[PDB]
């Protein structure tokens, strides 16, 4: 639990104040791909226009972030998209990926 509640605060507070991005939960709060776009712009903004996105387009949205996130970070597609749009997505396998981010971000 404390390493969850970790992770969860970490995400909050690299993703203050972008809009139309809440995180609350390790489910529901990914679904639309925004989050993960979010993370990933805080640290490379040279990769998304962030601006453009809407919470509409979660497919979209989403490959997007496994995308760019494989092809420039080196980071494995764990997810796929259409898993993670659901209405109720899986939170072991958001956790797994995030955890991925994290460890990359706050290493180098």
């Amino acid at each position: 639990k404390s390493a969850k509640d970790a992770l969860l605060l970490w995400c909050q507070m690299k993703t203050a104040g972008y809009p139309n991005v809440n995180i609350h939960n390790f489910t529901t709060s990914w679904r639309d791909g925004m989050a993960f776009n979010a993370l990933i712009h805080k640290h490379r903004p040279d990769l998304i226009d962030f601006d453009k996105l809407k919470k509409s387009n979660a497919h979209y949205n989403l490959q997007n972030a496994f995308n760019l996130a494989e092809q420039h970070l080196g980071l494995t597609k764990l997810l796929d998209p259409e898993d993670i749009s659901v209405d109720h997505p899986d939170e072991k396998s958001i956790i797994t990926y995030v955890v991925t981010y994290y460890h990359y971000f706050s290493k180098m």
